[PDB]
């Protein structure tokens, strides 16, 4: 792992692991999902944070993320090499972004591609607000200047609105709690495991059929270690298409939503 | 990741990722257990497997996971290089074990170290076998002649017997079940799991005050996709504890062990 030559972007190499891949013996898109927390992880660091700024420790400010859109086009096999680039970019008051392009190390081709909405938010009340000015020069030195975008395009499904399933749901995965191992090192539970957590409700046959395209999720709430979650599912829909939803068990608050697409393999 | 200069072990570095360590920033037992796993299997694939020997593959026979011993010094933290060195040994009919050392890459200090035993199987029933003499010849020219231990002690941890649970349990965890990450490319549940099972029913306060040293597991069962799990524990005294994975219906035994726990 090593910042590009101008500095305003980050390279990094991972050899795919044995229990990081799926039935197909490629990885899962929940493994491409903690390597590109990764690469993330350690771009920040590489510019000297510990992704919270001077100005956002002394307010107790964190960012948390709103929305995440990826794409892949081939899954990394078992013992293949996938190089990950990620940059920043700011987002004017309303927050910032963070892309990713994966390639393949051997060929050098584009095999996947992703993209992330972050808002500000205070530690403490959990009260998201507007990015202020000090804030926003502290990161814009590690930034491009000119916009650089993973989904360029007039009308790419990254920037879509998703609605809100309705009930009764077509599938459901009901119960699901997190345990220590989905948890980062503040006792939050990992971005990841919502992910993995929208999956459950997808049939199995859907699974053994079909890969996963593209997958955007919204985040609305913060799931508690002591929380527990009910995954929903309804087919939207050579190409499937489904609405998701999680919600806490009990009083059904909404902590989720978002839509995945699946071609035949 | 490559193989000795004899060809009789092999070794592997590895940087801790930020998604595998817990709220005291070093890794978490589980990322451990994980990273065994990986130089096993790249340790079988630089030797030509697919650990799966080729009369293995005629007679549907599969190794399975009876016992898995891990003891921890030092949980490496958040960036740092842990190299792992790991090997294989014949066991004579009743089975094979698989040693690992864990060090730090910059010291080159020992800071962990686990060892397991394996049982063949019928992969299409669940009948153990004993081990033919076709077999053990496969895999004898890629193991030490001479015992190698990772716990050589006479009469230690590794080797002690592990008594059932008695109901009522001090501690529970019930309603676990697997999700599409916990199981492995052939869809059966990654051993790993189990692990972080048993510690489910260990309580938050013991976790924040103590690490885990050692860790003792004896596999009797699979556990299917679609099967729920109850982590069962008491304390039995450093903290020790005594552990049950039992299915949530018929209360059948999947797994049971010990962990050992110092104080922070
Ligand atoms: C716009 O974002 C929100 O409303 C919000 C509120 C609470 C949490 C989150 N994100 S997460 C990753 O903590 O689940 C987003
Ligand atoms: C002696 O081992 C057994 O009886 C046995 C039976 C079934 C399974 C296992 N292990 S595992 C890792 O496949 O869950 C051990």
């Amino acid at each position: 792992g090593s910042l590009t030559e101008d500095g305003l972007s980050y390279k990094e190499k991972f050899v795919v692991r044995s229990y990081e891949v799926g039935s197909n013996k490629t990885a899962t898109v929940e493994t491409i999902a903690n390597l590109l927390q990764e690469v993330g992880c350690n771009h920040a660091q590489s510019v000297g944070f510990s992704a919270t700024t001077t100005t956002m420790r002394k307010l107790h400010l964190i960012w948390v993320t709103a929305r995440m859109h990826i794409e892949i086009y081939k899954y990394p096999a078992w013992g293949d090499v996938v190089e990950i680039e990620t940059w920043c970019q700011s987002e004017g008051r309303i927050g910032t972004r963070r892309d990713w392009i994966l390639k393949d190390s051997v060929t050098g081709e584009v095999t996947g591609r992703a993209t992330s909405k972050w808002v500000m938010m205070n530690q403490d009340t959990r009260r998201l607000q507007k990015v202020s000015d000090d804030v926003r020069d502290e990161y814009l030195v590690f930034c491009p200047q000119e916009p650089r975008l993973a989904f360029p395009e007039e009308n790419n499904r990254s920037l879509k609105k998703i609605p809100k399933l309705e009930d009764p749901a077509q599938y459901s995965m009901i119960g699901l709690k997190p345990r220590r191992a989905d948890l980062d090192m503040n006792q939050h539970v990992n971005n990841v495991t919502y992910i993995g957590w929208v999956l459950e409700s997808i049939p199995q046959e859907i699974v053994d059929t079909h890969e996963l395209q593209v997958i955007t999720l919204d985040y609305r709430r913060e799931c508690q270690q002591d929380d527990v979650v009910d995954s929903l599912t309804t087919t939207t829909s050579n190409d499937s298409q489904f609405l998701h939803l999680l919600r806490l068990s009990g009083d059904g608050q909404e902590i989720n939503r978002g839509t995945t697409l699946w071609r035949k393999k």
